[PDB]
Parts: C-alpha cells; sequence; structure tokens
C-alpha cells in the first residue's frame, strides 16, 4: 500500500515547514507584514497566475477523457475570475493602476517556476501536468489552515481576506479534485514512474518557498 | 489596402458554395435528410468538437495577453456549455444513449481534420491559431444564414432548431470575435506568412467539405 | 516476459489485414512486378518527399519527449538517417527520374498527405513519449513487411528501376531501424494500464489506415 | 538593410552588461588564469552535461517549429553537434577528470540548471520558430565572447588543463555555428513589429541572467 498523494505530501513536508514559518508568510498570520511587501507580492502573483491558467489548458489538451478536460477548463476559469475575488480585492485595496499590472515584469524566480511547471507539462502526460500543479494549491490550502489560528489572523482589516480565500470550502474543494485526479490517474504506474512524479512535486515545492522568498526580498 | 480576413473569405468562396448545397446541407434545409444520417452527424460532431476545444486551449497557452488569452477560455466553456443548446437537444431528442457517446470512433475524416488544426496550431503562433479555427465558425454561419429562407426552414419541428443555432446573435458574436482577433494579429505580416495563413483556411475549408461528405456517406 | 501479452504483436495483430490490404494494391503490386508506369511512381515519391520532412518532426517531438539520453539520442540518428538516407532512396529516384530542384520545394502535399502527418504530430504533442513510438511505427513497419513480401517474384529485386526500392526496405539497415522502434515501444509499455494499450492500438491501427489511403492517392497520382 | 535596425544587434546590446559581469565572474576569470579548483570545474561540467542535454531538446523543438527544409536541416545537426561535440568538450573533461559513467546519470541537476533549461522549453513551445532562434542564442553568443576575452592573458590558451575549453569555444567552427544563429534570427525578424521585438528581446536578457546564475552556482559549486 501507498497513495501516490500521500507519498508525495511525505516528501513535502519539511519544505512545507519552512514555508508556514517564513517572514512573509507568518508576516501574514500576526499582520506583521509591510503592505509594500505585500503589494509587490499580489502583483507578481498575478503575473504567476496568468501562466499558471496555462498549464491547466495544457491539462485540456492533455486529458484524454471529457469529465477531466472539463474540470481542468473549470479551473482555468476559476483562476481568472476567482482572482476577482482574491487579486482584484487588493488591486483596488491597495491601489493598483490598470496600467501598473500589465507594465510589471516577472522575477526570474517567477518565471523559473511557471515555465518549469509549463515544461513538464508538455514533455510528458496528463499525470505530469496533475502532479505539477498540485503543490501550488495543496501548499496554499496547508498554509492558510495553519495561519488559521492566533487568533485574530482572520479578523485583521487587511489580511484577514486571504487568509479567509484559501481557507474556504471551494478552494478546499478545488484542492480535493485535484489530489483525487493524480491519484486516479496513478494508479498503475511503476515505481519508476512514481519517482519522477514526487521529483516534480518537491521540485515545485522548492520554487514555492523561493517565491515567498523573492517576495519578502520585495 | 486588404484585410486579411476578407482576403482568406475570398479565397473560400468556391469551397463554401459546394457546401451549402451539399445534400447533407441542403437536406437540413428542406427538411429532406433522413434521422439515421444526422444522427450519425450529431455523434461525430461531438467527437469534433471535443478536440476542437483542445485548439482553443492551445489559443490560452499561446496567447500573450490577458485579453485574448482569456476569450479563449470562455470559447472553451462555450463550446463545452453550448452544445448544452444544439448538441444536447439532439441527443435526447433522438435518443442517444449516455454510453453509445463515448463509445464513438471518430472516423478518419473527423481526426484528420481536428489533427490538421491542432497540428498546424503547436507549430505556429497564435496567429495560426486563430487562422485555423476560423473556417469552421464562419462556415457554418454563411451555411446557416442561407438555410435561413426557404421558408419554413426555420419553422421545421425537427431540423429547425440546428438552423436558428447557428444564426443567433451569439454564434455570429463569436465568429466576429474570431475575424477581429485575426485581422489585429496580423496587420504587419508579410506578404509570406499571408500565404500560409491562407493555406490553412482553405485547408480547414477542405476538411469542412470532407466532413459533410462523410457525414452523408453516414 | 515471455507468458506475457507484448504490445508490439497485438498492435500488429490489429493491423494484419490492413496491410493486406497494402501488399496487394495496385501500386504495391505494381512496384513488385514492374507493372506501375513512371509517372505515378514520380507523384509518388514527390509526395513521400514531402512526408518525410513532416515524419522527421514527429522523431524531433522524440526528442523533446525522450527522458532517457540513450532513447532521446536514438531519436536524434533517426531524424539524421531521415534526413540523409532518403540521400539513398528518394535522391537515387529524383536524379534517376529527374525532379528538378525547384520542382521539390514547388509541390503541395495532399489532402491525404497532410492528414497522415498532422495525425502522427498530434498524437505526439498530446500524449506521452509512448504515443510518439507508437504513431511513427506503422509506417517503418508496414514498409518492411511490403518489402519483404515484394522480395519473391523474383526478378523483383533484379528489376532496373524499381529493383533498389525493394532493396532499401528490405535492407538489413531499415530492419534494425524497424527493431529499435518495437523494442522502444516494448519497453515503455510494460506497465500500462488495458485502457492504455487500447489507445495505443487505436493510434497504430489509425496510421495503418493512412498508409492505405495514402498508396491509393499515390496510384490515383 | 543596413539603415535599418538589426534585432540581434539589438538584443546584443542589452545584453551587454550581463555578459560583462559574466566574463569577470570568479568562475570564469579562474578559468582564463589557471586560478580555478578542479572540484568547481568538475561540478560545472556534470551539471553543463545535464544542461546541455535538455539544451538538445529545445533545438528539436526548433525542427518541428521551423517550416522550411533548409532551417529545419541546421537545426537537426545542431542537435548532432550538441549530441557527438561535447565529443570533443565534455567527453574530453570526463576523462580527463574522472567521471564514473555511473556518476553522471547519477547527478541531479540544480534549481538554477533546471529553471534555465525550463524556461528556453517553454518559451519556444510556446512560441513561434522565432522564440526558439532567441531563447538558444546567449547561450551560444555568451560563450563566444568569454572565449575570445580569456584568450588573452596570455598562457592563457598554453595552460595544460584549461586550455582546451577556450581553445573551444572560441574555434572557428563553434563560431561558425553562433553566426548560424545570428543570422537565422535576423532573416526570421525582419517584418516584426515593436512589440514582438521586445518580447524577443525580454527573451535574450532572461536567458543572459540565467547564464549569470548559472556561473554562479558552478563557483557556489
Amino acid at each position: 500500500t501507498m497513495q501516490v498523494s500521500q507519498y508525495l505530501y511525505q516528501n513535502a513536508q519539511s519544505i512545507w515547514g519552512d514555508c508556514i514559518s517564513h517572514p512573509f508568510v507568518q508576516g501574514i498570520g500576526r499582520g506583521t507584514l509591510e503592505r509594500d511587501k505585500f503589494r509587490f507580492y499580489i502583483i507578481q502573483d498575478y503575473l504567476f497566475l496568468l501562466e499558471y491558467a496555462k498549464v491547466f489548458a495544457l491539462g485540456v489538451v492533455k486529458a484524454c477523457d471529457e469529465a477531466v478536460m472539463r474540470e481542468f477548463s473549470n479551473a482555468i476559469q476559476d483562476i481568472l475570475n476567482n482572482e476577482m475575488s482574491i487579486h482584484n480585492h487588493y488591486i483596488r485595496e491597495l491601489q493598483i493602476t490598470q496600467k501598473e499590472l500589465q507594465n510589471a515584469c516577472p522575477t526570474l524566480a517567477n518565471k523559473s517556476y511557471t515555465s518549469y511547471m509549463l515544461a513538464e507539462g508538455f514533455k510528458g502526460s496528463i499525470k505530469e501536468v496533475a502532479a505539477a500543479v498540485l503543490s501550488c494549491g495543496w501548499s496554499y490550502l496547508v498554509i492558510a489552515q495553519n495561519l488559521s489560528q492566533i487568533p485574530n489572523a482572520l479578523e485583521h482589516a487587511f489580511y484577514g481576506h486571504w487568509i479567509k480565500g484559501y481557507s474556504s470550502k471551494e478552494f478546499q474543494a478545488c484542492v480535493n479534485w485535484n489530489i483525487n485526479l493524480l491519484d486516479s490517474l496513478t494508479l498503475a504506474s511503476s515505481k519508476q514512474e512514481i519517482e519522477k512524479l514526487k521529483e516534480i512535486f518537491i521540485t515545485t515545492s522548492e520554487y514555492e518557498y523561493l517565491f515567498w522568498d523573492m517576495a519578502y526580498q520585495s
């Protein structure tokens, strides 16, 4: 016995640990992080989400099964009109000018992380893409679950909304869909295939750490 | 002067001509086509639409511009939940068993046409994909505009709905978006690039004829 | 092994009838017993030339999708072969006939030509490296058997003109090349589900159908 | 031409500062005047070996995206070169040092390694063949200038160990290879909009940034 999604989670434990206790993330949980830094983040994360949707697009093209191919398409819609909760909230809450947005550059860390998901999806099958997009969602879910106790973490007039977002029932459903998808796609892969998937999954986990890092370096 | 979308249309005129006057299509316009044949068609067209959505997915990944990348994503949603007007109407109007559907095989003509759009999109830029998906929509629009006068073509208890569908204001908006997209993407391409686009556009036009053909061969 | 189903053998099984129709096609028969008119064969090798360009691209996809240097390298060689081994077969016949260097890159592929190469491309691009191994196999394997079969008429090989073609696709090099492809596919798939094998089989018969259609249009020349 | 902006020249302009930082990097300087310790260089050519495998894949993408046999064929040769010209440079140093055949395919690429190759891949796959021509250019061009510069110390070339490396990337072959890439890019782009050129420039500087980061991590060895 061993489900692949649990096995991957197991090997990512340490890294998500560092993420939860990163100055930037702890900064979100106890209101200590300064707006300047968070502003820089949500602009970068916006650029990041545009490239992330493309990996989901890749899922549409590589799914051979209308159910899954359709699930991915909804994912793309969510990424574009659910930030129409989180990211948009903060672009007008801070004041990100419509122009300033599409004037921004992704940082090397940003681009590296999205290129890597994209490239691994393109070189492999639909298992790789299900694997490559998993860290991102899952990690944010644990992170927000964790920050959920301070308390007043949720009460916070500004950072409260972000935490509320990534710990909601929808976000969790979404992560669950991705967990289940990956398990169903893989109950038949060899020891060697699972290794490769595991390698993708930690690698994207590393990029998450690097991302928070460059976000704080702001 | 010459807009590329008009120039492409120009060279496709003859072929769409043959399409409008094809026994299968005329059969739709004057109620003469037998259900058996149409049944076989909507099952094939269903398979075809699944592969077609993937080309739109390709558009998401190849668009570098949030506006267009988002327009493509809506296209994918339409293809999947607008057949939840046309195709679904006829699957329960005829009686296509849920199983029978995903049991069906595409025919060589079907696969050839979708592989070709896919392959040309993948080998080129976002101009090729905007070009590769255009025949399909545009041609159906002219075809339904044409069948729109018989009359009683629209009145027909069975075939009326299909004609109504592809001549509606939404479908036309949709075709227009695709026309405009292509023109804006190309006002800067060389004589040689336009040639290539033209070649894609007639080639897909040919596949449309072949498609009606195999549909009638039913 | 060997009490265990081999996918290549299973694929081959399901293509049997189609390859039969191919061996006994007017055009192929015509090659085996000198009866086919040069006009038709000219048209053919012009089309086959275009076809071979797009076919290289699928092997190129093999390089990008192979994660393993040995296979990644075997694919690269395959691309080189396709480019400079027609520098046996295709070139032989372009100067043997007289295909002007211009005339070549002036030619259009036919719907059948495009359809076939589009399909291998799209299936490779949508899938993993198993799909590409499966998508390029019909073409090599079937020419192998066809040439093996035409190999007895005899005087099939003796023929001053069509002899070289048959000689080509029955050589030990082409043979080894087809075997590499068979083995590659078997090593990549010894762990795939019933459903995955089905999909690969469906790719194999489809490209087999395109081969028959290809000869057809070559004869329709 | 030639009162008309050349994109390759414009790209080169914007990479100037970065390539400067590269030439004067501890690691590169270390090569130019024998001071760099073998441990670090060993680590490097192991990483560079992994890197070169993924780099071939981008040229492979060039084959599939080139629509023109000449360029499609030039890319194929580039892949062959990358595989059997390290059969000068990389192989030299694997036996010169002693890299066990196993040790090789046992190595992991580093985040910096992966990031760089992922980026060239993804940008090539998302774009047309102009993007691939642009994505693989930094790497060749910058090593060219670096080797040209290290070419004077002298005794830089004389050095019994590091000499061969410098000799390699300043040869007339590597030179011709970089020129092919420059010319290809200019022919593909003489019709592109301001906005398209910007995107290509952004690809060029980005891969230039990855080069610097690459040397960095090689020295961090």
